[PDB]
Formats: structure tokens, sequence, C-alpha cells
């Protein structure tokens, strides 16, 4: 199975399911992580050195957290090193917690926005990174790509998207637990290309169990 | 006469005969606007505050010029405003004549269709703002109906629908010389409600020569 398409019986039911999983996870980085928390830092750390690449340039006025849950991102990666950041989720109890999570550091969080990935229009010019990670197989092969060239237009000059996400290792499976898809590579590269974005870098992360998907990072513009 | 069943002879001659009118029309601002041409920025300016009203939300990703001709709506009101911009028309060579008219911004039309209203479907979850303007005189009463229903069914969250055209001091007129009618403002409103819509805003254009038909804008949801 190559596409969503074929995987996928009913798109509405796809997203119903995955929002309905979502709200029963306790709001913290193991629920966030699927009981892998203690991943965190080493996902953080390899995430930290990708991005500063960029930021040799990447602007540092403002970043987009996509699926950002309770901001295990926005906190470690993001609120470091850009000035403002907006967050979104279609969870709207893990935005609630990020506001505790985040504690003073999270009053820069200029907009929390509770919304699917595949109904939010990031406005024009706004964001030198877009964040988008563990969530990409949350969406239709179409509302990924549909979303990608949306973002693509709410970056700023030299502003980037990175994907970072789990790996198939062939075609397209559907994760009935939490109502996903995973893509392999060459499925993403394709996405990817066909939402008319540039790969800046691309970067398998290492140090990680053996049992869990393969996790990759995409540097777009 | 209160309908288009009562003066319309012969439906298919309805149609063909206008298909033909046109046809032999200079694709300029002045042939779309049956020698008025000058009274284009009076129009546009009218219509842009007009709508404006609506975007200040309705979204800004894609508008649906219908009956667009060569675009003269599409340049000067649509293409600013709206991320993408789709036309549909009867006559070939006024889209054609489009892609020069158009020049650089028109490289943002995703779409040129051919096709008469009374044929085309908008697809689902398309458009944030269709514009209607001096067309629907060219549909009988069944198919503009219809048309708009097919419409409703195309708009995106908060989208609305604009008619804006000549309205009659009363019942429904045949103009011979074009092949189409013009009908008073309770045929028009009837037409409207029968097609499920809510009236959003209503406007009568002002300082138009005395000698045209009355314009009115009518935004719709
Ligand atoms: N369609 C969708 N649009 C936006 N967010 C979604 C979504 N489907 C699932 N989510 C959110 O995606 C997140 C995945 S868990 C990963 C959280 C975060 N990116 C991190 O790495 O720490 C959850 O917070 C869930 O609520
Ligand atoms: N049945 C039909 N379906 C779609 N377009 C039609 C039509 N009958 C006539 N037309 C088109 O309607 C247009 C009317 S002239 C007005 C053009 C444009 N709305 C503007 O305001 O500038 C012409 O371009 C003509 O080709």
């Amino acid at each position: 199975r190559g596409s969503t398409s074929e995987v996928i019986e009913d798109e509405k039911q796809f997203y119903s399911k995955a929002k309905t999983y979502w709200k029963q996870i306790p709001p913290t980085v193991d629920g966030m992580l699927g009981g892998y928390g203690h991943i965190s830092s080493i996902d953080i750390n390899s995430s930290r050195k990708f991005l500063q690449r960029f930021l040799r340039k990447t602007g540092t006025s403002c970043a987009l957290d996509c699926g950002a849950g309770i901001g295990r991102i926005t906190k470690r990666l993001l609120l470091p090193l850009f000035r403002e950041v907006d967050m979104v989720d279609i969870t709207e109890d893990f935005l609630v917690q990020a506001k505790t999570y985040l504690g003073e550091e999270g009053k820069r969080v200029r907009n929390y926005f509770c919304c699917g990935l595949q109904d939010f229009t990031p406005e024009p010019d706004s964001y030198d990174v877009i964040w988008i990670q563990w969530v990409i197989g949350h969406l239709t092969d179409q509302h990924l790509a549909e979303f990608l060239r949306r973002c693509k237009g709410s970056l700023r000059p030299n502003g980037i998207i990175v994907i970072k996400d789990n790996m198939a290792q062939e075609g397209v499976i559907l994760d009935d637990v939490d109502s996903s898809v995973c893509r392999d590579l060459d499925v993403v590269r394709r996405i990817i290309c066909s939402a008319g974005l540039s790969l800046l870098a691309e970067e398998r992360q290492e140090n990680l169990p053996d049992e869990i998907y393969h996790v990759y990072s995409f540097a777009l513009r």
C-alpha cells in the first residue's frame, strides 16, 4: 500500500478516532511519547544540533510548534532559541496543561491554537521555523501536501520547516491504536517534492530503541 | 411576467444564442461591459469595499470568478486579495485573452474553466469567495437556483457567494440582443431563499449612468 487513500477506509473516522485517542492520554512527556518519555533528551539534543546549522541565516523571532501537545519541544528546543512561539494542537487539554508545564518562559507563547493541522492556516510571512514532529502520520497524503504548502507561504525570508518523524520500513501502514499512518522514506520524500519544497537537510536520528520506527529529520523551504 | 419559464420560448436556443452573441464581442473591458468600459473603476472600488467587510472572518486562500470573461474582476478585485483564483466562462476566447490580460499576477490563476455555469459543478470545500457578476441573467431560474446550491456546497468555512447584477424595475425581462434576462429584486430574492442560502448583506450600487439597470450586490451563504 503506497498511499493513505489505499489504507484509510473513512477519512472522517481517521480524524475523529485520533482526536478520541489523544483525549484519553495523560498530558505528560511520557504521554506525548507513547510511554517512551525517557528518549526526550536524546531527541531534543539531536534536534537542537540539526536546527543550529540554520541559525549560524534563519531568523530567531518566531517559531510555530505543530502538533505541539503540552510543549515538550516548545520548552526545550523552541523557547530558548526563539523570542516568541505559537503552538497548534487538536487536543485542548494539552494546550491548557502547556500553560502550566511551560512555566515562566511560556509567557512568550503568543498563540495557543486549538486546531487540526488539516484545518489550520498559518498567517503569511510569520515564522522563522515551523517544527512538525511526530504528527505527520495524523494527516492524509493530500492534507499533508496542502498543509506543507500553507506552511511554505507562512515562512519568513530564510525561514525553514522541519519534519521529524517515524519512517516505515516500506509503504504506508495504518496504526489502529492511535489512528495514524506511518510512511516510508520514499513516500515522504515524494510528498515533500510534490509540495514544491526544497530539501535542505536530511538526517537519520541515532541512539534510539530498536523496536520503534526509524526517525528522520528533514529541513525544508 | 414573473419567471424565465414565462419568457424563454426555447431553453436550448436561449443558451446557444448567448454563446453566439459573446463569441463576436471584443475581448476587452469595454466589450465585457457592453460599451460601458468607463464604469469599471467605480464598480471595482465599490465591490472591494463591499467584500472587505467580510474579510475584516472569510478566508483569503481561493476565489472563483463566475462568468469571468477576460478577468476584469479577477485582475483588480480577486487576485490582489486571494492567494489563488479559478475562472469559469463559456467563451473560450475570453479565457485565452485572460492569460495575456492578467499578466504576471495571472500566473496565480489555478484553473481556467471553459464551461457554462449551468454545466459547472464547483467541487466541495474549494472557495472562500464565489463572485458572480453580470451573468445571472444568462441562466434560467432553475439553473440559477441549482448553480447556487452547487456553489453553497463548494464554500470553505465562513465562505461567501456574491451576486452583483442588474435588477429590473419589475418582472422578468428578455434582452434579445445578448439573449439574457433581467429580473426584479423580488424574483432574485425568491431564487436565493429557494437555494437554501441566507442573505448576509445587500447593497445598491451608486454613481452609475441613469439609463442602465440598477445594480445590487448580495452576499450569501
Ligand atoms: N490532526 C492533528 N492536528 C493537530 N494536532 C494533532 C493532530 N492529530 C494529533 N495531534 C496531536 O499530535 C500530538 C502527537 S504526540 C507529539 C507531541 C509533540 N510534537 C512532541 O514531540 O512532544 C498530540 O499532541 C496530538 O494531540
Ligand atoms: N451560461 C454562461 N455560463 C458562464 N459564462 C457565461 C454564460 N453566459 C455568458 N457568459 C459569460 O458572461 C460574461 C458576461 S460579461 C461580464 C464579465 C465579468 N463578469 C465582468 O464583470 O467583467 C461573458 O464573459 C460571457 O462569456
